[PDB]
């Protein structure tokens, strides 16, 4: 479970960029007295799955072994019009080719 | 029924994600007297019910006894890019493959 | 007529929440000086007419007779993602299919 | 003409809904010195040639002499998606068989 | 070049309206020094060239010597629905037929 | 890697239109103290590689070492539907053919 102001109940705003919930995150771990370790692979664990399932799975789709700068990258294109563009394009065509899903 | 300021009146705005929503539930939940175990099931009842379309629905995707942090986790990610992109996949393969719905 | 103030100029913005219209429409209302009898229809005959096309339409839908707290939920289906959602699955599979219309 | 803050200078902000529009326009009208019945000419021509292009050529589609409840009826549904989707329901209907525009 | 605060750097906003921007436009322009006649080249030069490709380009598509109220006219149709409405739908069509372009 | 308050963190929003997001840029190239060649070349490579994917890749689209003028008219169309659109059209023209991608 995850309570308010812990970094457990921190979750990316769909529309939050992930540059910003990104930082959302670790300042609000500022805000969590845990240890570093307790801390960092929070910002890990946390972070990734806690990162709006837009960020969250692009983080997935940036391969795991990623670095938070990449994952910024492809997660900040969330927001603008860069999203609402090519995310409308890949879903647009997702189900183009994909439309058989099983 | 449901009168104002009551976990009953309270609801998922229509945009409002689950981790908000669950919020002011919650506290407004706090502003109702009801027991715990009058309480913390409306916190079941209520919020799955009351938690807009989008979560809850999703909600009874996820399988009777979803962790609250399950749906904590999926009904949040609507929104934004939450809901315009991962439903842009489903919507579009909804009229594509499911134009015909009967 | 219908001049500003009354029940008569009481309309859902069209993203509007429903459960906000719906909100203004009453206190509105209460402003408004008709008798229970003339107060309450209002809640019924305008709050379907003056509800935002789509919650209109949606009303129609919900099959007269429903509560309202059937429509207040629907229609409550617009503004966030859901409307577009909702519809975005409907007039694309109608401008599909049904796209001759006559 | 049409400077600011007078009546011809009241334009419908292209998402302001009409419902914004019109109370704005009335805001501005009557803000505006022109005669009682200057007011009412105004109240006329302007209010449909300002209203947004949208709502405007709405008040213009519901047919001149179209009481302005129907212009309420419909301008009403602009700004939100319900617009953005009624409008594609046509527009995107208008394109498939209508593309072909001379 | 141009510098910050100059109308040289006034340009609208890629979703500001022209209504806005070409208040700011000139609201800067006094801002900046320029002489009545250097102003009133700048408020037809500047105006179009840093007026958003979208009103930039309708300016053009009035045809020059437009007046003043026609960009405002059919400028500011851009910005809401209006805009991403007419503009889909143009677009929508222009890759129907004139995916072709060279 | 560039940390906080730098202008190698400064990123144009999904939102910050390049115009503005160049303007937060070069207050925040000021507020990190660095030598002249270093703000002379920090506003080159920290304000494409950081420019939203969008303007950045704009940049690059314009062709790299473009004027200030090229990336920022086609940066500056980079915010709104004119963006959203012109874009939308495109990419949903580069998913109609281009789909494939290999
Ligand atoms: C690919 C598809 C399957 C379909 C096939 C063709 C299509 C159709 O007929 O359905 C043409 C219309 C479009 C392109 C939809 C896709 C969806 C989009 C969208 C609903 C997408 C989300 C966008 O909003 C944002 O990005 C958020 C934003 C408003 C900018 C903010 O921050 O406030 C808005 C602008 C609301 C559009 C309007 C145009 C349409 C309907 C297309
Ligand atoms: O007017 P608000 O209630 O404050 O809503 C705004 C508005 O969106 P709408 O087009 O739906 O009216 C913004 O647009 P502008 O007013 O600047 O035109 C938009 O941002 P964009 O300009 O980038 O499209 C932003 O949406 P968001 O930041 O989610 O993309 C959204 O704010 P909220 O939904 O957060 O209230």
């Amino acid at each position: 479970g995850g309570s308010p102001t812990s970094i457990l109940d921190i979750r990316q705003g769909p529309k939050e960029p992930f540059r910003d919930y990104v930082d959302r995150f670790y300042k609000t771990l500022r805000a969590e007295q845990a240890s570093q370790e307790v801390k960092n692979w929070m910002t890990e664990t946390l972070l990734v799955q806690n990162a709006n399932p837009d960020c969250k799975t692009i983080l997935k789709a940036l391969g795991p072994g990623a670095t938070l700068e990449e994952m910024m990258t492809a997660c900040q294109g969330v927001g603008g019009p860069g999203h609402k563009a090519r995310v409308l394009a890949e879903a647009m065509s997702q189900v183009t080719n994909t439309a058989t899903i099983m």
